[PDB]
């Protein structure tokens, strides 16, 4: 599935993820954009024999259990098939573990990459939430 921006916040917020350990809902509406472009289906895989999953792109080395990624910890307690689901539920669960953990919202790439210090509520523009 490939969400609406607003969509996707008004999921993203219903399950509290907006001021979340410090991150405005904007941060976390950038952060998919910029890591799937809205896709519940994005898979990327890695040299390291981990893939990231889904909307979120969620690594499966520390949080999720694909059956093949060395080091294994699967921290979320979920299989990696449940991040590829067209509902957010799993990814959204998930990514309150990780961000958590140690360095926040910096375990995503693309957020480090596109949205940290920039205008993130651009990201709910024109959104009734």
């Amino acid at each position: 599935k490939v969400f609406g921006r607003c969509e996707l916040a008004a999921a993203m917020k219903r399950h509290g993820l907006d001021n979340y350990r410090g991150y405005s809902l904007g941060n976390w509406v950038c952060a998919a954009k910029f890591e799937s472009n809205f896709n519940t289906q994005a898979t990327n895989r890695n040299t390291d024999g981990s893939t990231d999953y889904g909307i979120l792109q969620i690594n499966s080395r520390w949080w999720c259990n694909d059956g093949r990624t060395p080091g294994s910890r699967n921290l979320c307690n979920i299989p990696c098939s449940a991040l590829l689901s067209s509902d957010i539920t799993a990814s959204v669960n998930c990514a309150k573990k990780i961000v958590s953990d140690g360095n926040g919202m910096n375990a995503w790439v693309a957020w480090r990459n596109r949205c940290k210090g920039t205008d993130v509520q651009a990201w709910i523009r024109g959104c009734r939430l």
